[PDB]
């Protein structure tokens, strides 16, 4: 149902989270399967997620083809992202693949490649965080990027693709702990309405 503070749980099949920092004030809404609306307003960080959350064993490999077809009504008044979202461990790495954002496109760094899937190209992207909340508590740890060359708001994201794209390029993945779609603001308001979500593991949807 509706969700206004930090959460993590599971919702019609779906694990989903609620995440702020301090400032601002944030609402999510659970709807049926991995489709969700999330509103917030003068926030520092916040992130809104629905989809499959691992217990750190596999590859990605091992967990099998990722892919989610979405559709959002896509609503930001200033920096934000509609992407796919996560995280490995062994090496703790926090990843993005943006199909669109608000004011600013991410994350002002020099590209590494790109990858043509989807019916776009992509930039690719590694950041390196130092001393960050992370999801093992304050840490040091990369971020990596597909980032969309234009604007869209539905279609499939073919998660794999960018992984082993990413992982040509020198960028390696450790133990699956998270794939979301996923709206997040930064120091921003804006809302947004995830209409369609479905997340497949092997052609199996969650
Ligand atoms: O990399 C940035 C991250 O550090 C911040 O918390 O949210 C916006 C991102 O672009």
């Amino acid at each position: 149902e509706i969700v206004t503070d930090n959460s993590t749980g599971n919702h019609d099949g779906y694990d989903y989270e609620f995440w702020k920092d301090s400032g601002g004030s944030g609402t999510m809404i659970l709807n049926s399967g991995g489709t969700f609306s999330a509103s917030w307003s003068s926030v520092s960080n916040i992130l809104f997620r629905k989809g499959k959350k691992f217990n750190e064993t596999q590859t990605h490999q091992q967990v099998g083809n990722m892919s989610i077809s979405y559709g959002a009504n896509f609503q930001p008044s200033g920096n934000a992202y509609l992407c796919v979202y996560g995280w490995t461990v062994s090496p703790l790495v926090e990843y993005y693949i943006v199909d669109s954002w608000g004011n600013w496109r991410p994350p002002g760094a020099t590209p590494k490649g790109t990858i043509t899937v989807d019916g776009g190209t992509y930039d690719i992207y590694e950041t390196d965080r130092t001393n960050q909340p992370s999801i093992k508590g304050v840490a040091t740890f990369s971020q990596y990027w597909s980032t969309r060359r234009s604007k869209r708001t539905s279609g499939t994201i073919s998660v794999s693709n960018h992984f082993r794209a990413w992982e040509s390029l020198g960028m390696n993945m450790g133990d699956m702990y998270e794939v979301a779609l996923t709206v997040e603001g930064y120091q921003s308001s804006g809302s947004a309405n995830v209409y369609s979500n479905t997340l497949r593991i092997n052609g199996n949807p969650l």
